[PDB]
């Protein structure tokens, strides 16, 4: 295992999409994804997404130069068709759409046709709030967590993220998925022959299991009150496919092969609200100064911690700023036959 | 205990608020949110209420003729100054604004200020679902709930209410506290001198505990992961408070007495979504249609049921239309003694 710097890393991933034949904002967007995903500590949609992309680009899964157009639109919304881009591709043009529908009333909110895997979904979230907005992020994916009290994989991972301007620092940030913990996690703890957590998985009978090999199905969450997580899950289920047309969770193709060819025709939803349509800026973020200043200052448990949401990965984000983010050796392997294949240089580490 | 007609009930709250010398639509508004409650079986935010609005009602807490002006907006948005109104006065006069709005943009966000107390959350957003939009409701409250981790009451229960139009049947709907459970049960399991189930709530070191004697504050929605329902709070809590400029949950007065005079300045936040303006009519019905058909069918666990939000509350809402609301002996001596001082008809029971 070793450390890599995020230019070397970001130059890198655009590289290999160009090589691909994609398309320049395509490679822009889904690099900035993914980096985003890397130096923020969360991993599992990091740079280590990039195998798959390429794959998913090259078997025809992912178109490499998508044209996204607005097929209806009045007022503060629109939907937008993909074209069946790739997923960041698709929902960071969403997202400036539903900032700049934002600018003109106030709000601004995008259904998304016809896209794919977007990777981290704080990644537009957070280009909201950089930009000085509150975004929202919603969308689903092929089955794997199952209902209160269920006996099936109903629901995708299907993520929330919110995220809101700061003041003087790095702005607040929530994403998360709607199932009390992600999938990789069980492939990971399957990979080191450990159990899970309580209350995260299940058998196939609908039963919690904390081995990784009898896992069938992920739990939503709030564990016994697990139905309020699959409520949240519903919501997002209705902004991401009923809302835009696209098939809803079991009905959608499985994310990984063995067709890296025909189409998923996955959606998603973008939101932008506009502090200044509702109140003067200067309180809002005295009040968000505020909040954050007591959050932090609040008492913890014992040799516990309290903290933000996306203050845990502003912490690691700082840390790979400097030192750089970790490369096991068996992704840096990957990268270097990626370099060899598509001719590009491989990202020098430490 | 014996049961109360729905009409009986609704006809009662409202000739006693006019007693207390109430606005005409401040009477109609604060019995329909009590009534949703009572009808869908959330009787902690029922009638019950009745009793202590009158009490705030006549300490001066919450003005009787409210004039409900907006201070601001522009676009699909606008920041609405209920002048110290009930909950339900403010809200529901907020939402009728959203869709509105929506009809008109596709979308309608509008900031509530100086409000109080709603009841219900999905009361307001249940209308929009009713009148075919897609209604959100936040809000926050004096602090309750610990942050994951947490030493202290921090946020508020800052529920979350959406509701969804359906098809033929009942609309989809989501009211949920951001906390595991709502405050109201700690103090039902204390009288009943019962234990809690796990991870509801925490002593005042910040450690989870059964006995609701111990309990100093609620845990977030999630247990292990906890924060994200803490993160959730969050989000109600920047809707409800950094944008609409009221106080946030830890400076908020106490919903309880002993001061029933000074106005608490509580704000909200409600959202309306126009589903035309984003696709055909017909292809979100049968969507939805369909999204249910499978949800409702799904396998579930032995002896258990699954069920999309609010299917629970509306079947004890067929329940409540023919049989009747429940009313236990104590809540119905109240409705006696509050028929004495105002000279308003009581409830005809059976
Ligand atoms: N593209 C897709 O289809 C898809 C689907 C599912 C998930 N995802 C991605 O998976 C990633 C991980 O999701 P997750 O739910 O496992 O993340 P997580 O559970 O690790 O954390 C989610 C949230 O809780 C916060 N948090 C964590 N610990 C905290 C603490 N101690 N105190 C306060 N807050 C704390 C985090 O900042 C984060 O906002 C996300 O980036 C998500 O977008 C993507
Ligand atoms: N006015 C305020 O300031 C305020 C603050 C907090 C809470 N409240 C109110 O408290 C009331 C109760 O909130 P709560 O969170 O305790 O309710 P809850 O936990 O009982 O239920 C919330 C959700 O989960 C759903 N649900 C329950 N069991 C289910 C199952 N088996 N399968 C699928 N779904 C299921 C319910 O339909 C509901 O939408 C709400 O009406 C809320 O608005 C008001």
């Amino acid at each position: 295992t070793v450390l890599a710097r995020l230019d070397e890393l970001e130059r890198f991933c655009r590289a290999v999409f160009l090589a691909v034949g994609t398309d320049e904002e395509t490679a822009d967007a889904a690099t900035r994804a993914m980096m985003h995903g890397t130096r923020l500590g969360v991993d599992s949609h990091g740079v280590r997404l990039l195998a798959h992309y390429v794959t998913a680009l090259e078997g025809g899964r992912l178109n490499r130069r998508p044209q996204i157009s607005r097929v209806s639109g009045f007022g503060a919304v629109e939907t937008i068709d993909a074209d069946h881009a790739h997923g960041a591709r698709a929902t960071y043009a969403a997202m400036e759409n539903a900032m700049a529908l934002a600018e003109k009333f106030g709000i601004g909110a995008v259904a998304i046709r016809n896209s794919s895997h977007f990777g981290p979904a704080g990644a537009y979230a957070l280009e909201a709030a950089r930009q000085g907005y509150i975004g929202l992020a919603f969308c689903n994916s092929d089955s794997f967590v199952r209902l209160h009290d269920g006996a099936m994989r109903f629901h995708g991972t299907n993520p929330i993220a919110v995220g809101v301007p700061a003041a003087d620092d790095m702005p607040w940030l929530l994403d998360m998925a709607t199932s009390a913990v992600p999938y990789n996690r069980v492939l990971l703890y399957r990979s080191l022959g450990q159990q899970l957590p309580q209350g995260v998985a299940s058998d196939g009978d609908g039963v919690d299991t904390r081995d990784p090999n009898a896992v069938e199905m992920l739990a939503p969450v709030g564990g016994e009150f697990g139905f309020k997580g699959a409520a949240l899950a519903g919501v997002v289920e209705i902004f991401s496919a009923v809302l835009t047309g696209m098939r809803l969770s079991f009905d959608l193709a499985p994310m990984g092969g063995p067709d890296f060819s025909t189409p998923r025709g996955l959606g998603a939803f973008v939101l932008a609200l506009k502090p200044e349509a509702f109140l003067e800026r200067d309180v809002f973020d005295e009040s968000m100064k505020r909040y954050l200043e007591v959050l932090r200052g609040s008492p913890a448990r014992e040799d516990c911690k309290v903290m933000a949401p996306g203050d845990r990965e502003w912490a690691v984000a700082a840390k790979r700023e400097r030192e750089g983010a970790p490369v096991d050796p068996v992704t840096r392997a990957a990268f270097s036959e990626l370099a060899e294949k598509f001719s590009v240089s491989p990202p020098t580490y430490h």
